[PDB]
């Protein structure tokens, strides 16, 4: 859950563009946070069959991100995956 300084934390961590508030980094960050949140949501929501309803779209955009993120900046590939925590 974000807050005033949590926003500042997310922005100082991820977004570093002329508009570091709605930058790709923060949006993929929120896309990944949404996936995680929704997965823990679905682990409670047993009433929601056809699960991963809109999570498949995000998983798809996350795997599509490969030839986009890495291509428009080689550092952003490896460093946004570092930021998100895809390194493990």
């Amino acid at each position: 859950p974000i807050t005033k300084e949590e926003k500042q934390k997310v922005i100082q961590e991820f977004a570093r563009f002329p508009g570091d508030t709605g930058s790709t980094e923060v949006q993929v960050a929120l896309l990944t946070l949404r996936i995680n949140r929704l997965s823990e949501h679905l682990k409670v929501h047993k009433k929601d069959h056809h699960s991963h309803r809109g999570l498949l779209m995000m998983v798809g955009q996350r795997r599509r991100l490969l030839r986009y993120l890495q291509r428009e900046d080689p550092e952003r590939y490896r460093a946004l995956i570092e930021k998100l925590g895809i390194r493990g």
